[PDB]
């Protein structure tokens, strides 16, 4: 069951969705890039090991570009300025199965839904009140 | 209007679902537990700081429990057999705008999306390959 | 073309095979895990080096397990019982040609074939006699 | 019904077949050894004991010869020009049945199958990629 | 689709064409080799790594084998005479655009194009003047 | 034979070519450079020395401009964003023939022939995968 595919990142209705495709291989880490320079692209990256005894950790990292005001395929600085970074680990028991893995995905799904909390205050560049 | 609200975590299609309601916002950090005991309950828990003078850094957590009775000393008593937890680091500079954030929010939700390759491989107690 | 996949470490006719798929390539080790619980899964190990200025290396390892259900305080889990573990070592000169390490290839499978000593002592958990 | 017969240990069709024959049971050790020279001969052998109270291990080694005639001073000698060498080790609980047993050696079969990734590296002189 | 496929190495016109295939991705170094012995065959190696926090650096490498049989204590051996190495650096910003690195691409090939001062040069083994 | 002669370092079919052309000798140097400031130009340098006891060495150093986005004729800072460097090193031992060298020419043509491997990882902005 191979799975190292582009997939759609960013579904904007079917026109000006954004695709990350596979970029990178190397130590066993899958990468994703967007059709863009390294320094404006979509990147995703994940990885799995066993981190513990009892546990294994997917490290899951997304990059996202800043876009309003974009220079496309300029320089833009300083780099910190321009891009929004996403570091998630999800530690999973050795004992789950695939149904547990499976609601665990659902949880991650549920959290992030459009109209729920903590999507609606990321989106309102806001916490919680 | 308020965005501290309940929402569904694991959406069973209206049977079975997990909610998890507002439960504390004590020290900064808005919490989520499901109608369980302490001990069974899911968990979710959202804040946000200015990491650096011009970034800011969300830090969401969730805790997926299996629950289990288990016989102390003769006693039985509603525990977790184990917990599987989501830890999310989100970093987003000052000067996204809210379209910017917008972006974010739909990449982690592509990220996340059934059918693709980090679910599929979550889902199947596998890497990417 | 890429010979990281999944394939079928026991092969139970064509329904109840065993398979396992890729899970991680950390330090030059190839590792493959099979699905449900990682607890029970199988693994499957490879790596290659030049061990000497002459020599080249692999080591292999696999692991068989056991499924059974632990039970401790009236907490259910899925374990293994026991693991029957495998670790082969096999060097090649570096002047041996595509056609030597086919041939070695073929002296490893007809050591192992179905009615040979070897495997006749091993499955009837016995010696050589 | 004994087992410590002769056996094809390199089947080339049904013709320059490598056949392997009983020699030696020294200390425990079953040896076989191919005819003509033994300078050149392949070489199997296999051994179990009680490595633990609670588990059985097998010691299987094999050499496979590269053949070559030596001359020196004008004088020519059959040799082997090097010599490719595989050690395993299988432990296997006593637990295990017969079923368990047969199992193993399917998995072992298996994991040696042609189209396989780690055959396929070993007969392409590469690693896995 | 994968990236990591075989290529003509010496392009002879369809007869006597070398050709490296891949071979191993251990520790993020992506190798390929001919289909000769480790001591005679052809090399190609590539990895890539973030050099800086603003470049990326390529690193190539081909090995060309002599080839030649060396008697060694009255045993011929397949062994290579000499190799000639060809190390490649090359440093990318990350701010460079696809447009860019099929720039970078084109003036490579255009460098060591038929008919051009340093090819020639390197053929006719002199310096430029 | 001279060869040191202006050549089209980026072939665009005819219109739009980058043609280099000698613009230093000092020191047994070969340079070539585009007609542009020396901070946007492309530039191409070639020396060969006796390495070692047995071997000679190619040092050839390219750097190309970054394009998109340009602003022809413009102070562009800092420098290490809008340049790529190449640095490659040819090593031959002094046994090789005109012949031999002729095919390690042709064995870097068809590393970097137009849809090979090498070629479109680095034309993607991608690693191997």
């Amino acid at each position: 069951a191979s799975n190292f595919t582009q997939f759609v990142l960013v579904d904007n209705g079917g026109t000006g969705d954004v695709t990350v495709a596979p970029s990178n291989f190397a130590n066993g880490v899958a990468e994703w890039i967007s059709s863009n320079s390294r320094s404006q692209a979509y990147k995703v990256t994940c990885s799995v090991r066993q981190s513990s005894a009892q546990n294994r950790k997917y490290t899951i990292k997304v990059e996202v570009p800043k876009v309003a005001t974009q220079t496309v395929g300029g320089v833009e600085l300083p780099v910190a300025a321009w891009r929004s970074y996403l570091n998630m680990e999800l530690t999973i028991p050795i004992f789950a199965t695939n149904s547990d893995c499976e609601l665990i995905v659902k949880a991650m799904q549920g959290l992030l839904k459009d109209g729920n909390p903590i999507p609606s205050a990321i989106a309102a560049n806001s916490g919680i009140y």
